[PDB]
């Protein structure tokens, strides 16, 4: 690590990075809280002290998620 910033941003992204390394890999029909418990045990969700940081995120998370499956940008990244 050279230059780079820490804190929020970086409990942020660690927070989508666990979701995506979860299984199994988050459903189309799966629930915040059914999927919470699953990582609320882990150190990066405990880091989100605000529950609507995690609400917030997850949503973020599925919406990509569907996204990334169903061909949509095949330019983009």
């Amino acid at each position: 690590g050279s230059s780079g910033s820490s804190g929020m941003k970086r409990k942020e992204s660690a927070f989508k990075s666990m979701l995506k390394q979860a299984a199994p890999p988050i459903e189309l029909d799966a629930v915040w809280e059914d999927i919470r418990e699953r990582f609320v045990k882990e150190p990066a969700f405990e880091d989100i002290t605000l529950e609507s940081e995690r609400k917030r995120i997850f949503k973020d998370f599925m919406h990509v998620l569907e996204h990334e499956c169903q061909h949509s940008g095949p330019s983009s990244g």
